[PDB]
C-alpha cells in the first residue's frame, strides 16, 4: 500500500486527454528564467508592477501547490530556481482552470502572464494562459546516496548544491581548453580502441570487433598515440578525453574517467611543472576567483610556485630512511620489513622506494607538491636522470594527499625505450600484471625521431573534486559506475 | 633495397655521443616558427638585414641538406613550414660544424642565428649556434593511400595539406562548442560504458569489468543518459563525444567516431531544424569564412534556410511512387518488387517506405536537405506526428548524398515508449538484430516526467569531411581503424 497513488496519476492522464490536451506537450516558448524575473523585477512594489504590466512566459516543474476555491497558487521550478504562479478561474477560464486543478506535483507546465506581487509580497506571475506540458507518472520521492547516484535526475531536481557542482565542472573543463588553446596547444582526438593497451601500468577492458575479428583494448591512457603526433611534428597537442581502467571503484577512481594528456616538443619536466601550476592556477582563478581554496578540513593554497620535492628527499623527511645511499635489493627489503612497507616478489630497490612513498608519505602531502625523481623501474616511458640513473625526470603532483597528475621528460631514445619494455615483460613474468606490453608499432614511430618533449597527464575528475570541494569522485560524475 | 642505412644511422649515433652530446637532446627555447619569420622579415632587403642583425631561435626536422665542405645549408621544418639555415665552420666552430656535418635528413635540430637573405634572395638564418636535438634511426621516406593512415606521423611530416585537415578539424569542434555554449547549452559527460546499449539501432562492443563482475556495453549512442538529464531539469545539454558501433568500416563509417548529441526542453523538431542549419552555417562561416564549399564535384551552399522535404514526398518526386494513400503491407511489398527495392522479412509498410528512400533517393540529395516524417516503425524514440501517426516528427540531414544528422521531437510518453520497445523485441524475434533493447532504467526515468523535448545527433567526423573536402572518414581521423 501507499504507491497505489500510481494508479491515481495514471488516471489523471486519460482525464487530461478528455480535456482534449496532449498530456506530454508541444514546444513552449519562454521569455525568461525564474532567477531573471527576480533579478529584474524583485524590487518593484505591488503597485509599480500592476502599473507596468510586464508579460512573461515561463515553464517548470510543479514543486508545491495550494489551490482550493476558484484560484490557487503553485511554485514552478526551472533550471534556475522557482517562481510562484497565481491561477484564477476568472482569468484563465473554466477549461484551463480544470487543467490547473487536475495538475499534480511533479507535473510540468508553462504559463504566460504578468509579473505581480501578492499582499504577502512574493514576486509571482498572474497567469493569463496555463499550458499543461508533461504528466509525471511518479511523484518526486521524499526530500539515500544510492538514489542520488542511481537516479541522478532526482538529485538534480531536488539538490541545488549538486547541480552547481556539475555546472562548475563544465566551467573548469571549458577554462582548461581556453588556456591550452590560447597557449597554442592543438586539441586532438586519438583512438580509444587499441591493438595493444599501453601508456600506463593498468588492467584494460577487453572487447572484440566482429567484422575484423580482432581483439581490441579500450585505452588505459592517451600517451602513445599523442607521441606519434609529436614524431609527426605537431609540437603541442592535448586531448581531454575518456580513458578506461578495469579496476575497482573508490572515492578516487571510476573505471571510466576523464584525463587531460598533453605533449610539448622541446620542453622538459621542469617546463611542465611551470605549465601545470599555471594551468591549474588559471582555472581556479577563473572559476572560483582565487587560488586559495578550502577542501575538506584543509586550507589548500594553489598559488604558484608550488613545492618541489624529490621522492627520496620526501621519504627522508617523512620516514627518515635515506634512499640516496647505493644499496642492494635485499637491503631495501630489510628496510621495508623494518618500517612496515608491504612489498611484492617482482620488486627491487626502485619499486621499494616507491612503496615507502606510497604507503608512508603520500597522504601527508596536503599543499600542492611536485614529487619528482621516481625510480626508473616504475617509469618505463620517462627519461633517466643524467646524474643518478636510478631515477628518472618524472614528477607526480600531490594535493590533499592524493595523486592529481603524472608527467615527465619523455623517453625518446628507441633503443632505451625497447629495453624498458623488455624489463617490464620480465616483471610481468614475476607476476606484475600491470607491467606495460611490447608495442612494436610505437617503437618504430620513435625510431623516425621524436624530439626531446615534455609530457603531462591530469585526472580531470580529481581536479574537479578539488575545486568543488567534493569528497568523492562519485560526486563529480553525473552517472558514477555502481556495483550490482 | 637495404638496411645499410639503418646501420649507418646507428653508427652516427655513437659518433655524436663520442662528441660529448646527448643524441636525444635537452629542452630548447625558441623565439619563432618559420612562418612568422617570413611574415615579419620576408620583405626586408638583404642589406638592411645585414645591418639589423635580427636574432632568432628555431627548431625542426632536417628535410633537405646540401653539403659543400666548410659551409652548408639545410631546410628545417617546424609545424608552420620550413626555413633555410646556413651553417659555416667559420662561425659556429669545429665541434658544432662537425655536428652539422653528421646530421642526416630526418634528424631534428635547433639553431640560434640572425636573419639574412642569400644572393638568390631566399630569407634564411645565419646560424651562430647549432644544437643537435634528436637522432632519427630511420630515414625519412623519398619524395600508398593505406600507408599514410598506417603511419600518420610520416604523412604529417611529408604532406603540408595533411596537418591542415586536422587543424581545421579542431577549429570546427571549437567553433561548435562556442556556439553551443553561448546559446545556453551545458556541455556534459555521460557514460560510455552501459548496462544496456541503447539510443540507436546498432551492434555494440561488449566488455567485462573484473572486480564488479559485470558485462558492460560501450555506448552506441549518447541519447538515453542525456534524456535522463532533461528529466533532471537541466533544459539544454550537449555532449561531443566518442561513440562505438561494432560494424565494418566504409568511407563514411569508423567503429569509434565522434558524435554531438544535444537536447532542448520545450523545443520540437522544427526548432532543432533551425538550430542545426544556423549552427552548421556558423561553423562554416567562422572557420572557412564562407557558407559555399566544395565537395567532390559539387558546390554546396550551406546558407540557411535549407530545403525541408517529407520523406514520402521525396519518394513521389524521385521515384514516382505514392505512399500518402492508406496502403496494406502486401501492397507496399508489391511496389517494392516492382521497383527493385530490397526488403527484409520483418518489414512492413513503414520500413518499406524508408527502404524506398534510402535505396532510390538519398544519394540524389546534394544540397543540404532536411528529410522528414520518418515512418514510426523505424523511429522507436521519436514522437508520432499528430495528424498522421504512421509517421514521426523526425528528420535526418542529408548533404552530398550522405546522412549528416538525425533528430526528433522526443518521445516523452513512457507508456508509448515501452510499447515501441516491445515492438522492437518482436522485430528482433523476426530477424532484425539491430532492434532496440528494453531498458527498464530509462523507462523509470521517463516515469518521473520528461518535458516535451527536441533532440539532435550530428556525425562530427562527417561534418569535418564535408568542410574539408575529404572523400573518406579515414582522411579526418588521425588514426582510423586499420584492418588487422
Ligand atoms: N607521458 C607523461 C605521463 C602522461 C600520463 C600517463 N599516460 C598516465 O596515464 N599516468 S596516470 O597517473 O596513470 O594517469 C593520469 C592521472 O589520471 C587520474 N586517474 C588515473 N586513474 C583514474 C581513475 N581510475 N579514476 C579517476 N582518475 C584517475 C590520476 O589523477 C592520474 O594522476
Ligand atoms: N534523440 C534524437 C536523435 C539523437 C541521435 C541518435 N541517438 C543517434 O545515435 N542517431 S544516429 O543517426 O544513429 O547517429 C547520429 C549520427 O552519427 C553519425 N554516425 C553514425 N554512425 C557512424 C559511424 N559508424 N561513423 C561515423 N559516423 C557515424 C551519422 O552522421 C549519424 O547521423
Ligand atoms: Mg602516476
Ligand atoms: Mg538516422
Amino acid at each position: 500500500e501507499l504507491n497505489d497513488q500510481l494508479r491515481v496519476r495514471r488516471e489523471k492522464l486519460k482525464k487530461i486527454e478528455e480535456l482534449g490536451v496532449d498530456p506530454f506537450g508541444k514546444r513552449f516558448e519562454r521569455t525568461h528564467k525564474a532567477e531573471e524575473l527576480f533579478e529584474l523585477y524583485g524590487d518593484l512594489s505591488k503597485e509599480e508592477l500592476e502599473e507596468q504590466q510586464i508579460e512573461v512566459a515561463v515553464a517548470g516543474r510543479i514543486m508545491t501547490k495550494r489551490g482550493m476555491g476558484k484560484a490557487g497558487f503553485a511554485h514552478i521550478q526551472d533550471v534556475t530556481g522557482q517562481i510562484q504562479i497565481y491561477v484564477r478561474q476568472d482569468d484563465v477560464g473554466e477549461q484551463q482552470y480544470e487543467l490547473f486543478k487536475i495538475s499534480d506535483l511533479g507535473d510540468i507546465v508553462g504559463v504566460r502572464g504578468t509579473m505581480f506581487k501578492t499582499k504577502v509580497g512574493e514576486l509571482s506571475i498572474k497567469v493569463s494562459s496555463y499550458e499543461f506540458l508533461t504528466k509525471a507518472l511518479r511523484p518526486l520521492p521524499e526530500k539515500d546516496i544510492e538514489q542520488r547516484y542511481r537516479q541522478r535526475y532526482l538529485d538534480l531536481i531536488m539538490n541545488p548544491e549538486s547541480k552547481k557542482t556539475f555546472i562548475t565542472r563544465s566551467l573548469i573543463i571549458q577554462s582548461m581548453r581556453r588556456y591550452l588553446d590560447s597557449h597554442g596547444y592543438l586539441e586532438v582526438e586519438t583512438p580509444m580502441m587499441h591493438a595493444v593497451a599501453g601508456g600506463a601500468a593498468a588492467r584494460p577492458f577487453i572487447t572484440h570487433h566482429n567484422a575484423l575479428d580482432m581483439t581490441l583494448y579500450m585505452r588505459i591512457a592517451i600517451e602513445l598515440h599523442l607521441k606519434r603526433l609529436i614524431v609527426g611534428g605537431l609540437e603541442k597537442v592535448y586531448e581531454i578525453g575518456r580513458v578506461f581502467r578495469n579496476e575497482g571503484i573508490s572515492t578516487r577512481h571510476n573505471p571510466e574517467f576523464t584525463m587531460l594528456e598533453l605533449y610539448e616538443a622541446y620542453a622538459d619536466f621542469r617546463d611542465i611543472m611551470k605549465l601545470t601550476e599555471n594551468l591549474i592556477a588559471h582555472i581556479a582563478t577563473e572559476v572560483l576567483g582565487t587560488t586559495k581554496i578550502q577542501y575538506g578540513e584543509h586550507l589548500v593554497d594553489l598559488t604558484p610556485e608550488w613545492r618541489r620535492l624529490h621522492m627520496v628527499d620526501a621519504i627522508k623527511e617523512y620516514v627518515g630512511v635515506d634512499f640516496w645511499r647505493q644499496m642492494s635489493d635485499e637491503e631495501a627489503r630489510e628496510l621495508a620489513k623494518e618500517h612496515g612497507v608491504e612489498v611484492a616478489p617482482h620488486m627491487t630497490f626502485g619499486h621499494i622506494v616507491n612503496e615507502f612513498f606510497e604507503q608512508k608519505v603520500e597522504d601527508k602531502l596536503i599543499q600542492p607538491t611536485f614529487i619528482y625523481g621516481h625510480p626508473v623501474e616504475i617509469s618505463p616511458l620517462a627519461k633517466k636522470n643524467p646524474d643518478d640513473p636510478r631515477f628518472t625526470d618524472r614528477f607526480e603532483l600531490f594535493i590533499v594527499g592524493r595523486e592529481h597528475a603524472n608527467a615527465f621528460t619523455e623517453l625518446n631514445d628507441p633503443i632505451d625505450q625497447r629495453q624498458r619494455f623488455e624489463e617490464q615483460l620480465k616483471e610481468r613474468e614475476q607476476g606484475n600484471d600491470e607491467a606495460h606490453e611490447m608495442d612494436e608499432d610505437f617503437l618504430e614511430a620513435l625510431e623516425y625521431g621524436m624530439p626531446p618533449t615534455g609530457g603531462l597527464g591530469i585526472g580531470v575528475d580529481r581536479l574537479v573534486m578539488l575545486l568543488t570541494n567534493s569528497p568523492s569522485i562519485r560526486d563529480v560524475l553525473l552517472f558514477p559506475q555502481m556495483r550490482h
